[PDB]
C-alpha cells in the first residue's frame, strides 16, 4: 500500500487522483488517504503529489509512522474521490509547513 502522510494537509492538491489505476484514494476535508486493501502498490501516484506527501508504506520515514494506520482508519469512514479538484486555497502557503497533523480535520 502506499500512505499520504503530513504534508498533504491543507494542500490537497489532488494530482494523485488521476493516476491511479484503482481508485482508491478518499477525501476528507483538508487532506486525502489511500485505502490499504485497495492499492496495487504501482506506485504511480507518488511522482504526482506536488506536496511529495505520498510513500511507499515500508518508505514511510520513522516520525510518519502514525500516518500509515490513519490511513487505513480513515479511509474505512471518508468518501471515494476519483476526480482532480482545486487545491485548498492557501495550499502553498501550508506546503512544507511540518506538524500538520494537528490541523487534521474529520
Ligand atoms: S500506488 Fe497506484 S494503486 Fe496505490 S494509490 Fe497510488 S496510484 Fe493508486
Ligand atoms: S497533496 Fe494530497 S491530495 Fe494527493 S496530490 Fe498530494 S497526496
Amino acid at each position: 500500500a502506499f500512505v499520504v502522510t503530513d504534508n498533504c494537509i491543507k494542500c490537497k492538491y489532488t494530482d494523485c487522483v488521476e493516476v491511479c489505476p484503482v481508485d482508491c484514494f478518499y477525501e476528507g476535508p483538508n487532506f486525502l488517504v489511500i485505502h490499504p486493501d485497495e492499492c496495487i502498490d504501482c506506485a504511480l501516484c507518488e511522482p504526482e503529489c506536488p506536496a511529495q506527501a505520498i510513500f511507499s508504506e515500508d518508505e514511510v520515514p520513522e516520525d510518519m509512522q502514525e500516518f500509515i494506520q490513519l490511513n487505513a482508519e480513515l479511509a474505512e469512514v471518508w468518501p471515494n474521490i476519483t476526480e482532480k479538484k482545486d487545491p485548498l486555497p492557501d495550499a502553498e502557503d501550508w506546503d512544507g509547513v511540518k506538524g500538520k497533523l494537528q490541523h487534521l480535520e474529520r
